[PDB]
C-alpha cells in the first residue's frame, strides 16, 4: 500500500519462507532463509523469522501489524529484545523480517530439559532471568512497555541468549492486582509480572499457583499470600520475587534495581 522504508526495506527476491513457527492472534510466523540481510556480504545466507497476515485478514490485524513494523523501528536494536531486520512492502503481501530463535520460548526451553526426578545449571538460569530483565530495563527506557511478560514470551537464541518477543508504547496469574482489577498497567506492574516469570525459571518451568483455579486467586492475593520458595531456589532470588509482589507498587524494585540484584548474584563465580 504505501510506502518505501530505505532504511528497512528488503527485497523479496532473497527471501525464500520456510517451514511455520508459530501463531498467531496478529498474524502467522514461519522460518525463512533470507539471502544477505548483513549487506557486508552479499553472500551468507542466514535464517530469520518472518511475520505476515494469515489471510481472512483485517481491520485490525494489519492496522496493528504495521503499527507493531512502525514500533519496532524506533525503538532500536538491542541483545535481549527480538530485533527487526528487515521488511518487504514494495511487492503485495507485508513481510516483517526478524532475529530467530533457535530453541523456542523459555517455559519450553526450560521444561524440555527438566530432570526426571528430585544442563540448566544454577548460573543459567540467573543468566536468563538477568537478561530478560536487561530487556525490560531497556523497553521501559525507550517508553515502551510489554503487559504480557511471561516465560512463553521470551525467546532462546542458539546461544542462550534470551530475548523479549512484543513492542509497543486472560493471562491472570501473571498479572499485578491494579492491572487485574483496576486495570491500570504501569512500569511498577511489569516488574510484579517478573517475579512471576522468576519464579518460572527457578521451577524450571513450572505453572504458578499450582492447583489453583484463577478464580478465588484474588482472595489469596488480598490476604497476603504468594507462592512459596521453590525447591533448591536460594533464599536471596525468593526475596526478590517477594519483592516484585509486594502489593504496593511504590514498595516494588525498579528494573533497575532487579539488573544490580541480578548482576550481583552472577558475579558470584
Ligand atoms: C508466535 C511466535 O512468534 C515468534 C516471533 C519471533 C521469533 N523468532 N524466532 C522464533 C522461533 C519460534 C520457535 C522455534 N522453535 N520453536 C518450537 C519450540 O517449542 C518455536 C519466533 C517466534 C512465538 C513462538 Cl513460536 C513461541 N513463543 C512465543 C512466540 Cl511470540
Amino acid at each position: 500500500d504505501l510506502p518505501l522504508d530505505p532504511l528497512w526495506e528488503f527485497p523479496r527476491d532473497r527471501l525464500v519462507l520456510g517451514k511455520p513457527l508459530g501463531e498467531g492472534a496478529f498474524g502467522q510466523v514461519v522460518r525463512a532463509e533470507a539471502f544477505g540481510m548483513d549487506p557486508a556480504r552479499p553472500d551468507q545466507a542466514s535464517t530469520v523469522a518472518v511475520k505476515m497476515l494469515k489471510d481472512n485478514a483485517s481491520d485490525k490485524d494489519l492496522a496493528d501489524l504495521v503499527s507493531e513494523m512502525e514500533v519496532m523501528k524506533l525503538i532500536g536494536r538491542h541483545k535481549n529484545i527480538i530485533n527487526l531486520l528487515g521488511v518487504c512492502t514494495q511487492e503485495g503481501p507485508l513481510y516483517v523480517i526478524l532475529e530467530c530463535a533457535a530453541k523456542g520460548n523459555l517455559r519450553e526451553f526450560l521444561r524440555a530439559r527438566r530432570p526426571p526426578g528430585p544442563p540448566l545449571s544454577f548460573p543459567v538460569l540467573v543468566s536468563c532471568a538477568y537478561q530478560v530483565a536487561r530487556g525490560m530495563q531497556y523497553l521501559e527506557s525507550r517508553k515502551c512497555i510489554h503487559r504480557d511478560l511471561a516465560a512463553r514470551n521470551v525467546l532462546v537464541t542458539e546461544d542462550n541468549v534470551m530475548k523479549i518477543a512484543d513492542f509497543g508504547l486472560l493471562p491472570v496469574k501473571w498479572m499485578a492486582p491494579e492491572a487485574l482489577f483496576d486495570r491500570v498497567y504501569t512500569h511498577q506492574s511489569d516488574v510484579w509480572s517478573f517475579g512471576i516469570l522468576l519464579w518460572e525459571i527457578f521451577t524450571l518451568g513450572g505453572s504458578p499457583y499450582p492447583g489453583i483455579p484463577v478464580e478465588e486467586l484474588f482472595s489469596l492475593l488480598r490476604e497476603g499470600h504468594r507462592m512459596d520458595r521453590p525447591p533448591h531456589c536460594p533464599p536471596e532470588l525468593y526475596g526478590l520475587m517477594r519483592e516484585c509482589w509486594h502489593a504496593a507498587p511504590s514498595q516494588r524494585p525498579t528494573f533497575k534495581q532487579l539488573v544490580e540484584a541480578l548482576d550481583k548474584v552472577l558475579l558470584a563465580v
